[PDB]
Parts: structure tokens; sequence; C-alpha cells
């Protein structure tokens, strides 16, 4: 159903300059933050990745796909849906988890490779398969479509939807969508997965559908006034919260039209989908309050 993740980043270079004190600690699958009394949260992993050195729990970007990537991509090889969405403040390792580095590739790129690598493997002359992407940008409750505003009908009129057949191929869409790509938005990398199995005469005996959403969220942090777009991102957030939290109790009410993100993944939410959300934040103490917020956003959605 719902799986809840927390990442905790290194220093970067202005904390580790400055001498910001760390405030994050874990424990297994528990988050402390110190204050700058501690508060405890617990979730369905924690990812440590302050410091590659320290074998014992630092987490890499293969740990992070071990455990939640291969799940949700053996599910979409089982005909199912699924959504992974990483959630946090600007700064705080969205991106990085989702997309990665050219050094340091995250869940979307291992994920394609997975996925090209056994379709490869188990295709035939008796069995195919489909592999369609799109990728799309969510700003202010309005639709653009990285790899070219579409209007919202549950479908995005005029979206590209493209055949890919290797994982080069499925790269140059990534490439080419991050370029024409960002903070205050949310970015969906969609992928279709159709596998179709033939009967003796060449037609068609069985067929099973995956979708997969790859979701790197706008950022959480709330704007500062030194003299409106935080708030359409905290209603779209906020939405978001309350489907995941309903989703992860299961009659309930669930709220998919109350935003155009929910509602546009609406198929890959309801139903037998699995969703995976980590949740990323820093461990400096001059983020305490954005690092809480993020935390407790976490532990609602748990
Ligand atoms: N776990 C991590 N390990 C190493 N570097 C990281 C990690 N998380 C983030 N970074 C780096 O810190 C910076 C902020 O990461 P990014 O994902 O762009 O933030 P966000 O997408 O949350 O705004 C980036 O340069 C990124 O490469
Ligand atoms: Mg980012």
């Amino acid at each position: 159903k719902v799986k809840v993740a927390v990442r905790i980043r290194p220093m970067n270079r202005r904390e580790t300059d400055l001498h910001t004190k760390c405030v994050v600690d874990v424990d297994a699958n528990k988050v402390i933050l110190n204050p700058v009394q501690p508060k405890v949260f617990a979730y369905d992993h924690c990812f440590w990745s302050m410091d590659e050195s320290v074998k014992e729990k630092y987490a890499g970007q293969d740990i992070v796909f071990k455990c939640l990537g291969e799940n949700i991509l053996q599910n979409a090889f089982d005909g199912y849906n699924a959504c992974i969405f990483a959630y946090g403040q600007t700064g705080s390792g969205k991106s990085y988890t989702m997309m990665g580095t050219a050094d340091q590739p995250g869940l979307i790129p291992r994920l394609c490779s997975g996925l090209f690598e056994r379709t490869q493997k188990e295709e035939n002359e008796e069995q195919s398969f489909k592999v369609e992407v799109s990728y799309m940008e969510i700003y202010n409750e309005k639709v653009r479509d990285l790899l070219d505003t579409l209007k919202v009908r549950p479908y995005v009129d005029g979206l590209s939807k493209l055949a890919v057949t290797s994982y080069k191929d499925i790269e140059s869409l990534m490439s080419e969508g991050n370029k024409s790509r960002s903070s205050r938005s949310h970015a969906v990398f969609k992928i279709t997965l159709t596998h179709t199995l033939y009967d003796v005469k060449s037609g068609t005996s069985g067929e099973k559908v995956g979708k997969l959403s790859l979701v790197d969220l706008a950022g959480s942090e709330r704007a500062t006034k030194t003299g409106k777009e935080g708030s359409n991102i905290n209603k779209s957030l906020t939405t978001l919260g309350l489907v995941i939290s309903a989703l992860a109790d299961q009659n309930k009410f669930v709220p998919y039209r109350d935003s155009v993100l929910t509602w546009l993944l609406k198929d890959s939410l309801g139903g037998n989908s699995k969703t995976a959300m980590v949740a990323t934040v820093s461990p400096a103490a001059d983020n305490y309050d954005e690092t809480l917020s993020t935390l407790r956003y976490a532990d609602r959605a748990k």
C-alpha cells in the first residue's frame, strides 16, 4: 500500500564551512530531531546519507533503489500501478534522489535501466513489451509538457507520450526534459509498461499494463516576507498529504479532485496501487523548522 521513508542529506558546503551543528540523529528506522526536548519519529525506512565513509549506516543511491525502487518496478511488471514521491525542503535532496547526478544516478535512471534489462531478457517472438514515457511539470495547477500550457480535462490534452525501445532512448528524454525544466513546481516522470503475450496464431492471448509515476515535488518550505506561489504549493502538498494518509489508512473519502496532481494520478493512487514517499531532510541546525515540518508531514502520511 503506502511506504514512507526519510533520507538525510550531507551538510552542504556552506554548513560545513560555517560549522553549523548537526541536529538529526538516526537509530535504525527512527529519526531523532534534537532541539536547536528531542523529538522521535518512526518510518518504514530511514536513509542516513551524511557520510560515505561510515559504511555501518551510509545509504547510497544503490541502497535507496533496492529498498524503494526494486519493489515498485516489480509491481509494474505485475501489471499494477505505482507512484514514488520525493517530498521536502528546497535543497534537501529531492532531485538528487529522484534523478541524481551524472556521477550519482538516482531512482529514475536505475529504474529505467532495470526495466529495459528485464524486458530485453523476457522478450521473444511470443511476448513483447511496449514502453511509453511522458514527462510533465505542474506549476500553479497548470501542466507543461517537458518533452516538447496543456488543459486538464483525467487526462492532459496534448501531452506527448513517447515509445522508447532502449535505455539510451529513455535517457534522451530524461535529458531533454530536465533541460526544458523547478523548485516551485512538481515534475512527473511517467512510464507505461505494456506486456503482451501472443497465442499460436499471433493473436493476443494475454496483456498486463503497469504505470509508474516518479514524482519530484515542489519545495515544501514556507516563504518569508521581506516585502502566493508558496500558498498554491501548500494547498497541493496538503491535499497530496490527505490522499496518501487516507490510502495508507486502508469506505473512506479520498479527495483526488482537490488538486491537479492528485487527480491526474488518481489511477495510480487508488485501487491496488503502491505508493512510496521519501521525505528528504537537512541534518543542519539552520533548517530545524523545515526539517521538523517535513518529519511531521511524513509521519502523518504514514
Ligand atoms: N544524499 C545526498 N548526497 C550527496 N549530495 C546530495 C544529497 N542530497 C542532495 N545532494 C546535493 O545537494 C544539492 C541539493 O540537492 P537537490 O536534490 O537539488 O535539492 P532539492 O531537489 O530538494 O531542491 C544538490 O547539489 C545535490 O546534488
Ligand atoms: Mg530540485
